[PDB]
């Protein structure tokens, strides 16, 4: 009687909490597989995160799914105490990782510099905008400007030399998975207010935990929980809310509402009756700020390793992440444009590499490229400039959940598709009571 549109974290998670409440519900998933753009799998010889992959008991929907399920102890943290490398100035210059990260400290202090303003409530991101707002209009003023700013530029303006800026230009490029420079700025002054404001706790929560046994082990639980069927290889085509669904083999599906987590990269492969607002609409065609891409490369020998570079370099993150029986080392990388990288090219894979070094040797690569991934068209959801006040929360008997809408940690989380697939439930659940 509810039809959930995807079998993502947010989809499964809104399906338990219908089940909860009992709500009749059926999820449609378009592919063969449920975890959406979580993804753990078997590759290069252990499971690998061709997603999501890192985890902190300060997000709080992640954090009760990790103890639901059995993972409280089976959370290790990546390497650190790496040897860094990072390109300034058409220069590659070497380092310690503190090094790197007290530089990346100290400009993330600026970034941040309005967050206590804007979000005494870090889950309350619109506030400055809401008639409740009591503060003087010189906030709000800031507020709107900064939508308008790239996170680059507040590092700029405040006198940092050119070292420190093409370092948070590479910080930017992996965190705005794309073009950092189209990004709205209020984007990473909400993960600072949502980390205490504190480069070192943010990196904690979103780059340290990862999940021994994988993203899988959380979502097969919420699959395991459930009561119905799954039906995969049923791709929506088309949502009638007045509700009516029909797949692509031209079934129909009638129901009371529609929850769509179907990401904005691939809305476009749904037709909807009546048309989305136009306000929404624009968001759709302009989409998120995320195009880039995320790879693992295998080198030959145990070697501890981080490396940072500007835009447009093929990869501007890359960090060691596993140590194998085989004397090799599985590194990972995120990059901002998916279309200057094959992600499954050993010689692609090198030239990442060689941004750095002219000794280390590539011998297995891999990825997904979820931007061109036909059900997902886009990598985690980010934010362009102007889409903080007027993006996500535009998506509010058709529901729109997904992390890409979420309060709290928006997109870029698990966290997030945990958080508004459950509230979107509830708010099903509330107006059927
Ligand atoms: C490279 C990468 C790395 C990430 N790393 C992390 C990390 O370390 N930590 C973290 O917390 N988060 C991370 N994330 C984010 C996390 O994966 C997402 O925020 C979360 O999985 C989104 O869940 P969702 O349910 O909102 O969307 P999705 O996972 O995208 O779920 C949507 C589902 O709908 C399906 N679908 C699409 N189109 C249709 C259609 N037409 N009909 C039917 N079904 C359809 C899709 O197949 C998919 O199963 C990462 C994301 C990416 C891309
Ligand atoms: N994949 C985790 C998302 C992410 C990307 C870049 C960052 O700089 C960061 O702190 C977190």
């Amino acid at each position: 009687k509810v039809v959930i549109i995807g079998a993502g974290f947010a989809g499964l998670v809104a399906a338990r909490e219908l089940q909860t409440a009992g709500i009749e519900y059926e999820i449609l998933e378009a592919k063969d597989r449920i975890g959406g753009r979580a993804w753990t799998e078997e590759r290069m010889g252990r499971p690998l995160e061709l997603g999501a992959t890192w985890v902190h008991w300060f997000q709080a929907h992640t954090w009760t799914e990790i103890m639901r399920y059995g993972q409280r102890t089976e959370i290790t943290a990546s390497p650190s105490g790496n040897d860094a490398h990072w390109v300034t100035d058409g220069k590659v210059v070497k380092g310690t990782e503190d090094d790197l990260d007290e530089k990346l400290t100290a400009a993330m202090g600026v970034t941040y510099e309005g967050s206590e303003e804007y979000f005494p409530n870090p889950h309350d991101p619109l506030w400055v905008l809401s008639d409740d707002f009591d503060g003087p209009a010189e906030v709000r003023e800031r507020f709107l400007s900064d939508d308008q700013t790239n996170a680059i530029d507040l590092v700029k303006e405040a006198g940092f030399d050119q070292e420190t800026i093409d370092l948070v230009d590479a910080f930017w490029c992996a965190g705005y998975i794309g073009d950092p420079y189209t990004g709205s700025a209020l984007m990473a002054k909400q993960w600072g207010a949502l980390s205490d404001n504190r480069y070192r706790v943010m990196e904690d929560i979103t780059l340290k935990w990862k999940l021994n046994n994988g993203m899988r082990s959380l979502y097969d639980g919420i699959a395991g929980d459930l009561n119905t069927d799954i039906r995969l290889n049923t791709p929506v085509a088309k949502v009638e809310h007045h509700a009516t669904v029909t797949t692509e083999s031209g079934e129909v599906i009638e129901a009371s509402a529609v929850i769509c987590t179907v990401p904005v990269g691939a809305l476009s492969n749904i037709e909807f009756s009546p048309a989305l607002p136009d306000a929404v609409q624009s968001v759709i065609d302009d989409k998120w700020n995320s195009q880039g891409a995320k790879i693992w490369i295998k080198i030959k020998g145990h070697h501890r390793f981080l490396g940072y570079a500007p835009k447009p370099a093929k990869m501007s993150v890359v960090r060691s992440e596993y140590f194998m029986d085989d004397d090799t080392t599985i590194l990972v990388g995120f990059g901002y444009d998916n279309t200057n990288i094959d992600l499954n090219s050993i010689e692609d894979a090198q030239a990442v590499i060689n941004q750095w070094r002219d000794d280390l040797e590539v011998v297995d690569t891999t990825g997904h490229n979820w931007v061109a991934d036909k059900w997902a068209g886009q990598a985690w959801g980010t934010l362009r400039k102007g889409q903080f006040t007027q993006g996500w929360s535009l998506f509010d008997q058709l529901f729109f959940a997904g992390s890409d809408y979420a309060y709290g940690w928006r997109g870029v989380c698990v966290d997030g598709a945990l958080e508004k697939g459950m509230t979107t439930a509830r708010q099903v659940i509330n107006s059927m009571r």
